[PDB]
DNA sequence: ATTCTTAAGAAAGACG
DNA sequence: TCGTCTTTCTTAAGAA
């Protein structure tokens, strides 16, 4: 309606929705950023994988 | 003028890519989602593996470091 | 020209 | 009752 409770009551729920949309948008991209760390960290346990069996074989081999 | 059927047309069908723009980027996150339960259960898989190789080295070391 | 993407406002419940 | 938060529908502007 043309009223004043109207009015306001529009501007604090545009500033909810703002809010709540921008809260939102953030929890996606946080999920998108244990994304890329998580792919970092698995890479670096695979380099490790690969370098202790490296050092176990070289470790082997002085049996021989 | 701007309330023609050329108005109705383009509004019409931008009411059907907006729903499908949506439903699109709500599928994509949660892939995403998906995507991070299955990293976090190989990131378990792979911090086992490292300590199971950590351990194992290091016994194997201090047998040759205990050689009289 | 189009479709696609993004941000915004409005209204209705959900919730405390 | 009041409030804020969350959700659906739609519009408008701009990117692709």
């Amino acid at each position: 309606k043309h009223s004043d409770e109207y009015k306001i009551r529009r501007e604090r729920n545009n500033i909810a929705v703002r809010k709540s949309r921008d809260k939102a948008k953030m929890r996606n991209l946080e999920t998108q950023h244990k994304v890329l760390e998580l792919t970092a960290e698995n890479e670096r346990l695979q380099k490790k994988v690969e370098q202790l069996s490296r050092e176990l074989s070289t470790l082997r081999n002085l049996f021989k």
